[PDB]
């Protein structure tokens, strides 16, 4: 039990490049509250070798109200869409997602307990 | 959604005391990583007004390897042990968990998804 606590992360099973060369792929991640700092990685799993493809870190800010990548992040998902697929490119592809600074307070309520007390 | 990231904290319906005064009472919380610090809090209900029955704060060190209240944490598990009820002291329990310094790096890998690409 060495390592960071794990993140649960859920990957489409299969994706389709348009005839374009364009790929959108959806990490989704359990997690509750926002953490400061988000990092998500695409890692191609080519046979034994891992090497990255894309990767994009995001703060938390006041906002107004070969393969390319974009990264979009949303409550407890991540889209990322790869432009310039070429052939060679189809294989299997990793998502990481890395969280830094979660919230610094969390707190639950159970539902109550009825407890009988007999003299 | 003003309030703190919430924890899903789940406690058993009703509970029974022993002819001796004494309720067992688990709050299990969902929860990966050990936070530094916990603390649990039980709360009667009476009717409308809610008063603390117990409290107990618990922080993460080395360890060698009317009503009163016995507190014992685990891996996202609490046994709160009730002493000294009496006939008056029947009612609703309910119980809090709050947790506070969580894990400060999370990760996790998806699946892997499989893209398909066509010239
Ligand atoms: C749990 C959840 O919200 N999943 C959605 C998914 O259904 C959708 O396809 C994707 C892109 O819009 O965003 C995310
Ligand atoms: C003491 C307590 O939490 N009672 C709640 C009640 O208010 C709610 O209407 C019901 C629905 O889930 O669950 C239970
Ligand atoms: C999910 C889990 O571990 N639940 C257990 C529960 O079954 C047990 O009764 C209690 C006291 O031993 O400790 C906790
Ligand atoms: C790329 C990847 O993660 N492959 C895994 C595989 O190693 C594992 O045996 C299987 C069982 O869940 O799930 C999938």
């Amino acid at each position: 039990y060495g390592g960071p606590p794990a993140l649960q992360v859920t990957q489409p099973r299969v994706v389709l490049a348009s005839m374009k060369g364009v790929a959108s792929l959806a990490c989704e991640y359990e997690f509750t509250g926002k953490a400061k700092e988000i990092r998500v990685t695409l890692i191609r799993q080519t046979g034994n070798e891992f090497h990255e493809v894309c990767a994009s870190s995001f703060t938390t800010e006041y906002e107004p109200f070969d393969i390319e990548c974009h990264v979009q992040p949303s409550e407890n998902n991540v889209t990322l869409t790869l432009m310039g697929l070429k052939a060679t490119d189809t294989g299997l592809y990793v998502c990481r997602v890395e969280l830094m600074y979660p919230p610094p307070y969390y707190m639950g309520l159970g539902n109550g307990t009825q407890i009988y007390v007999v003299e």
